[PDB]
Parts: C-alpha cells; sequence; structure tokens
C-alpha cells in the first residue's frame, strides 16, 4: 500500500541519504554513498529524481578532467534510469573560506568567489535539467552584533542574487531561482531568516519574477511558525517554486527528519494544502537518515519520507470529499472568506448602516464558528478513525 | 542623569500605563486611569507624545456625546501640556465580535465592521496630529489548520488595506500605515507573524508607498529572532514608518516589559541602529508595568522605558566614536562589506582569473574574522567598563 512512483513527483538530495551522520558532536557513523548508487536505489523506490549541491557531485577542487568524469558517471546512472534532476544549489557553507558567508563575507574576495561558485553550478544545472537553483544562505549572518552590519549584507545579497539573473538572463536561461530561509545555525542568526524575510527582500530584486522560496518544514518550525501558513503565503504571492520536507520536533536544532515525523499535524493540513492548491512542482525531501541508522535504515527512513506523505495525501483526500466535513465547513463558515468583504465599494461601505450604525455585534459575537467540531473530523479523518 | 526631554521622541500608548493588570489567570491590580492623567504626568517624565487606540480614548459603545465629552477632555490635555499624537490604533481584538478576526473573520459582516471601526478612528487620528495609523491584527489567524483559508485571508487582508489606502488617498490624508507582526498570542498563530511576512504582504498593496511596519522588540523575539536584524531589513526597505519598544525574555507569552530589560544587548544593538540610520520617528514603548506594581511602579516603569534608552544611545554613541572600535571595524572588514561585491560588472568578474581559477582559498579561509575582540568592545562599552 502507499507505493511511492515516478509521477508523484518525489525527489532527494544527494547529501540526504548519502549523509555520513557526522552531527555536532560526533563522528561519521557510515561510510560515503557513491551519487550513482543512490541514484539507482532511490529510482528503486520509486523516488521521480535527486538534487545536488556542486560539491556532493563534484569533490571540491576537482579539475576539469575529474569534474568530466564525476558529472558523465552520475548521467549514465540518469540516463538509465530515467531520473529526474530538477533542483541543483551550491554549497557556498563547508568550506573553511565561507566562515562568515558567501554572498556576504565581509571580505569582499570571497564574495567574489562564491558568485563564480555558484554560476559555475548553475551551468551543470542546466545542463542536466534543473528548473530551479536553490540559494540557501547558511553563514549568511552573525553571532555579534557588530560583526555583520545588516543593511550592508543585504545590499551585498541583493548584488549577488541581481548578477546571477543578469546571467541567467543574458544566457537565455530558462532556470529561476528560489531562496531557501533557515533562521539559525550554522550562524546565530541568519539573514533572510524566515519565508515572510525572503519574500520581502525578493521585491527588491531587480527582475523579481525569477525569484522565489524554498520553504522547509522544519526551517520555519524553527522560529516556532505555522509551516502551512508561510506555504499559503508563498502561494499566494505566486512564488512557491520548490518545497524542502522533512519532520522537526520544535524550537531547537535543525533535525531534518524523515517527513512525517516530527509535528504531524501540520504534516497532514500541509499536504491538504499544496494538493488543494494544485502545487506542481517537486515533493523534494531534504532530510537525514538519524545517524542510529545503518544503510537498510537509510532506505528505510527514504521510503518512509515517500509513504507519509501518500498517506497524508489520502487523509486529506479523504476529508475534503467528506459531505460531513463540507457540511461543516460550511457551518464554520470557510466559503464566506471567499467573498469580497466590499465589492460593493469603499462609498458604499461607508453610507452602508448595516456594516456600524446598526450592525448587530452582540448577534454576531454570539454565533459560534464552529472550529472545534471542524478539527475533531479532521483529527478523525487523519487517524482513519471515522 | 539621563533625563528624557521632548525631543528625544518618547512616545507611549494610553493602554501601556493604564494597563490595570488583569490577566487570563488574574483580576486587575489597578484601577482604570484617566487618559487625562496619563497625558499629565507622561509629559511631567519628559515624554513627547501618547498615542492610543480607539477604545482606549472613547468607551466601547459611547453615544456621540459621550465621544465627543471624552475627546474634548483628551484635547484639552493635549492643549495643555504640548504633548504630540503621533500615531493611533484600532482596537480590533478585544470585542467578542471579533473572536475570529476583524479584518479577516470569516463572517463577512464582522469584516466590513472592522472596516467601519477603523475609518471612524482614522479620521480621529488625523485631526489630532497622527503621522502613522497601526494595525496589529492579533485575532487574524486561527487555533486549528482547517479554520482558515489562508489564501483567502490574504485576499481579504489586502482587500481591507487597500480600502483604507483609497479611503485616506480620496481624502487627501497625508497619514500613513504600519502592520505590527505577531506572530502567535491571542490566535494559536497569527497571520503576518513576522517583519518579513508583512514586508512581503505590502507589496502586493495597490498603493505599497502607503503601507510600512510598526515592529515589536518582544513580537520578534517571541518567534525568537533577531530584532536588530529585521529593523535593519525593514530599514533597508525604505519601511520603518514606526517601533514598538519593550522586552521580552526569549519565546513565551508576549510580557511587555519595559524597555531595556529582557534581552539587554539585543536592546542596545537596536538603539545603535535606530542611531547610527538616523530614524526619526516616535520612539514609541508598547509595555505593561509588571501588575505586581501599583501606580508609583507604573511611573518608574514608564520612566525606566526611557533611561534605559538614553543609556543605551550614550554606550552605542561612544562605542562607534572610539578610535579602537573604528579599529577593530576595520580589523574585521566591516569596511569591505559596505563595498559593492562587483561593480565592474558581470563580465569583469566572469573574466577575472583572481576570482576563482587564481584564488587563494587556503589564505582567505586562514584569515581571522576578529569578531570577538570587536564584540568585547562592544560589551565594555556597554557595561562602561572601558
Ligand atoms: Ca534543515
Ligand atoms: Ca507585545
Ligand atoms: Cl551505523
Ligand atoms: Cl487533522
Ligand atoms: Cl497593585
Ligand atoms: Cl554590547
Ligand atoms: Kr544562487
Ligand atoms: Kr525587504
Ligand atoms: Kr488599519
Ligand atoms: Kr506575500
Ligand atoms: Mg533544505
Ligand atoms: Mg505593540
Amino acid at each position: 500500500n502507499y507505493q511511492p512512483t515516478p509521477e508523484d513527483r518525489f525527489t532527494f538530495g544527494l547529501w540526504t541519504v548519502g549523509w555520513q551522520g557526522r552531527d555536532p558532536f560526533g563522528d561519521a557513523t557510515r561510510r560515503a554513498l557513491d551519487p550513482v548508487e543512490s541514484v539507482r536505489r532511490l529510482a528503486e523506490l520509486g523516488a521521480h529524481g535527486v538534487t545536488f549541491h556542486d560539491d556532493d557531485l563534484i569533490p571540491f577542487g576537482s579539475s576539469d578532467s575529474e569534474r568530466e568524469e564525476h558529472v558523465k558517471r552520475f548521467r549514465q546512472a540518469l540516463d538509465d534510469t530515467g531520473m529526474k534532476v530538477p533542483m541543483a544549489t551550491t554549497n557556498l557553507f563547508t568550506h573553511p573560506v565561507f566562515k562568515d558567508g558567501g554572498f556576504t563575507a565581509n571580505d569582499r574576495d570571497v564574495r567574489r568567489y562564491a558568485l563564480r561558485k555558484t554560476i559555475r553550478n548553475i551551468d551543470l544545472a542546466v545542463e542536466l535539467g534543473a528548473e530551479t537553483y536553490v540559494a540557501w544562505g547558511g553563514r549568511e549572518g552573525a553571532e555579534s552584533g557588530g560583526a555583520k552590519d545588516v543593511r550592508d549584507a543585504l545590499d551585498r545579497m541583493k548584488e549577488a542574487f541581481d548578477l546571477l539573473g543578469e546571467y541567467v538572463t543574458s544566457q537565455g536561461y530558462d532556470i529561476r531561482f528560489a531562496i531557501e530561509p533557515k533562521p539559525n545555525e550554522p550562524r546565530g542568526d541568519i539573514l533572510l531568516p524566515t519565508v515572510g524575510h525572503a519574500l520581502a527582500f525578493i521585491e527588491r530584486l531587480e527582475r523579481p519574477e525569477l525569484y522565489g522560496v524554498n520553504p522547509e518544514v522544519g526551517h520555519e518550525q524553527m522560529a516556532g511558525l505555522n509551516f502551512p501558513h508561510g506555504i499559503a503565503q508563498a502561494l499566494w504571492a505566486g512564488k512557491l517554486f520548490h518545497i524542502d520536507l522533512n519532520g522537526q520536533n520544535g524550537i531547537k536544532y535543525d533535525q531534518d527528519l524523515r517527513f512525517g515525523a516530527g509535528d504531524l499535524r501540520a504534516a497532514f493540513w500541509l499536504v491538504d494544502l499544496l494538493e488543494s492548491a494544485g502545487y506542481s512542482g517537486p515533493r523534494h525531501f531534504d532530510f537525514k537518515p538519524p545517524r542510529t541508522e545503518d544503510f537498510d535504515g537509510v532506505w528505510a527512513s527514504a521510503a518512509g519520507c515517500m509513504r507519509n506523505y501518500l498517506i497524508l495525501k489520502e487523509r486529506a483526500a479523504a476529508f475534503r470529499a467528506d459531505p460531513e466535513v463540507q457540511e461543516a465547513l460550511r457551518a464554520s463558515r470557510l466559503d464566506e472568506l471567499a467573498r469580497p468583504t466590499a465589492a460593493d465599494g469603499l462609498q458604499a461601505l461607508l453610507d452602508d448602516r448595516s456594516a456600524f450604525e446598526e450592525f448587530d455585534v452582540d448577534a454576531a459575537a454570539a454565533r459560534g464558528m464552529a472550529f472545534e467540531r471542524l478539527d475533531q473530523l479532521a483529527m478523525d479523518h487523519l487517524l482513519g478513525a471515522r
């Protein structure tokens, strides 16, 4: 049951199933995985495709010849299984040179290098068919207040993204950019910490239409925010270009648990929203099989990601299809929220005595919203207890 | 020492010093304050002005004659003291009619009422000299996932703000709007939860230039975010129209402690930023003298708000003026952060071998940022331990 197939558009980063298990207080527990093995094993599990940071595919410091060898064998695995590469990104956080950031490093020479490293990988991403190029500025930020002048840093971040937009436009590439927010970790505070901050920043870019967000479940939850609400705002703005799915148990270090784990109810409301809105992008998992696991546990956790999406999809569909739920939505006036407040116009509203002078505030206040019955029907559907 | 005077632009909400101390677990500990007394006492402490919600000044449900008497008395106190009213706002959260929101209530009749209530108070705020009209949508949101279709709610929120923009433009008013974010409380999750989300939302309004943010220290801190960073993004966007100052001790209920309390280092970096950026708006305190206090404690707490801003202003100015700090900023390359990354342009950057092939990544990585020395000089200045 709940068997994933390629048309579900489930994708995984090479760094996810390939995570060797090095955490903040521990050494690796698993050997490195060959990207070719990951492509084949994920295809066998029903995945649609894979994603990568430049340095996941090509060892940092590779010569052109070595680079070609690594890419060629990866492309052969893609050609053999029909696996796609819908998104790619740059590693601007592992190497010690990026200790104070890539695009917003205080050192100007580092900022220039970060852009050149990014541009090289945009070309490769385009060759492999990526539709979205993600940017996760994990080193952009500070541990102390005087270390980073944030207005200057935002000028530098805008400059970098504007140069990247000029580059893709000049080359005639159709690829678009997606900024992936995170509030903290590895930096004390990271710039553009939430979906909101990233959406706002994009509106200051020279070509805003080329940029959207790649929200990650766990990242918004690291700020204690409601992920489904943030995704609704990104959809409302026309900016949900991609999404990173995983689990997180509250406000703490970035867990990257398999999707479904962590906040289960939020996962249900997220899937309900993605399916009801008709999101058509990749269902990408950015997760880390816990370091307690061996390679069998790695594939069992990857399979669990997809399985939980599919179970939740079925429950959300059953919830929305239930006439008792549609009745409860009407009882809670969900449909009334879709009606314009004042399509009659400002003057009409001002002249409408029923909107103020003769408005029965006490009768309106006494009307229960019936949200608890609605939510218990949602709970019953999620648990299969109807 | 550190005596506030009117040109410091310190302002207070009537509801701050007037908070009777009622919380959900306890009854009022202080009698209601007459707004006239608050105006007089705040003026004696060196305040520049006061702000109000409609219902703080005019009891909800007041007749026209009652309304006129309350406004007349308040105007007389302002006239007598010279106190200004730079900002006002609407109470769209106390009355039970707003239990599911004002602008985004599921019930359409409540949304219309919320707009009429707001428009009535905009006229009064303009007459009293306000430059900014704040909106805190404290009831906009949900406790459960199915209760609110967030995309429809954002359509309704946009419609409401667009109608208010149409209204002030039709009347020829110069007043501007400021959205005050909060992530949660009183709702399980509130819409437009952070500075970022509000900034992004403003870019979808019909007349974006009329709207900015009114960020509150404690509210961004309720999401564990860096308040100075969020203020820097608002300044960078040209949207810091007003600000709410207070204290908060981490991730918990909204404390509204006096300014300086809570995260003291963040208060220092905030004042450093506001003064270095030349923010010219009100330094508004949205605080609650703890309910442990009597009226003497209310005025001591209000005085402490202003005193702490002035101490921090002195220490931030001494920090920035110190030649040893200017040297440390150079050692940490804060000056390089202000230089464009690639004003030579994209083609020059692509052709620059010093930015890629010939970039000595190990030499750059070996350079210490010297951020700890810089931060310890900041600590020494804040504590007067130089
Ligand atoms: Ca993560
Ligand atoms: Ca507050
Ligand atoms: Cl193991
Ligand atoms: Cl549910
Ligand atoms: Cl008392
Ligand atoms: Cl400090
Ligand atoms: Kr990027
Ligand atoms: Kr922004
Ligand atoms: Kr408003
Ligand atoms: Kr938005
Ligand atoms: Mg991610
Ligand atoms: Mg406030």
